[PDB]
DNA sequence: CCAAACTGTCTCAAGTTCCGGCG
DNA sequence: CGCCGGAACTTGAGACAGTTTGG
């Protein structure tokens, strides 16, 4: 990892779960912030802080990395006019990011506003009564739909769907999905495990369809992905599938 | 019977801005 | 004026479920 990749990734995370703020305070004071918010403090300390510290050192930025606790999430914050303008201008050079720098950038956007999903959908039309569904998605407020459109243009596959105030970029085609995640995975931090579990499920999907036991095993891996995600409204699990197969 | 698209929803985890203090 | 520490304040998310299409 170098500044080229670290900086691209961070910009992605900043855009996704943070922001760049130029503030004006009373008493003729001011502040410039580079921020990344995240519910988990450990995740920030283990993956983000080290990378930001590295970039800060290489850029000779003297400000300190602050980790502030908020009501609903933790916040990694660097109060630096220099770092602020560095990222704000890079914002305009994204369109020129080459292969690997673009992947680091994307990984940043994914660890922030992305979701790597595995689902078991009940459908009586399938032999084992369920469809094994895999999804890569990026959600963005509808005003930034142009961004999702750009993703379709850059990645090459997938599409965009609007659902009110927000929209999503979606990729579910197994082959392209496997290829895309094989490329993005090394750059991910927060969602690297779910990325690799999705890769494993795809590689075992055909075998999963040839036997009830192998199908349940693979459903086990989807349970694991859901556990790694902020799973709150999940209904069909591997055990639900087992009960159906047993009654058959 | 399956891959992939289409359509809808649940419950937050993000994002944004104001305050007093420092050098 | 710009660098700390905090936290109130206001949203964009994530992560599923359910249903239908077309080879
Ligand atoms: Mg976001
Ligand atoms: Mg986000
Ligand atoms: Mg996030």
């Amino acid at each position: 990892e170098n500044v080229s990749g670290i900086s691209a990734y961070l910009l992605g995370l900043i855009w996704g779960d943070g922001g760049l703020y130029k503030l004006k305070y009373k008493g003729n004071r001011s502040e410039y912030r580079v921020v990344i918010t995240q519910k988990s403090e450990n995740l920030i300390k283990q993956f983000i802080a080290p990378r930001m510290q590295f970039l800060i050192d290489e850029l000779n930025v003297k400000s300190k990395i602050q980790i502030v606790k908020g009501d609903t999430r933790y916040e990694l914050r660097v109060s630096s006019k220099k770092l602020y303008y560095y990222f704000a201008n890079m914002l305009e050079r994204i369109r020129l990011f080459n292969g690997n720098r673009f992947l680091a950038y994307l990984a940043g956007i994914v660890d922030g506003d992305g979701s790597i999903i595995a689902q078991i959908k009940p459908n009586q039309s399938y032999k084992f009564k369920h469809q094994l569904s895999l999804t890569f998605q990026v959600t963005q407020k509808t005003e930034r739909r142009w961004f999702l459109d750009k993703l379709v243009d850059e990645i090459g596959v997938g599409y965009v769907r609007d659902r009110g105030s927000v929209s999503d970029y979606i990729l579910s085609e197994i082959k392209p999905l496997h290829n895309f995640l094989t490329q993005l995975q090394p750059f991910l931090n927060f969602k690297q495990k779910q990325a690799n579990l999705v890769l494993k499920i795809i590689e075992q999907l055909p075998s999963a369809k040839e036997s009830p036991d192998k199908f349940l095993e693979v459903c086990t891996w989807v349970d694991q992905i859901a556990a790694l995600n902020d799973s709150k409204t999940r209904k069909t699990t591997s055990e639900t599938v087992r009960a159906v197969l047993d009654s058959l």
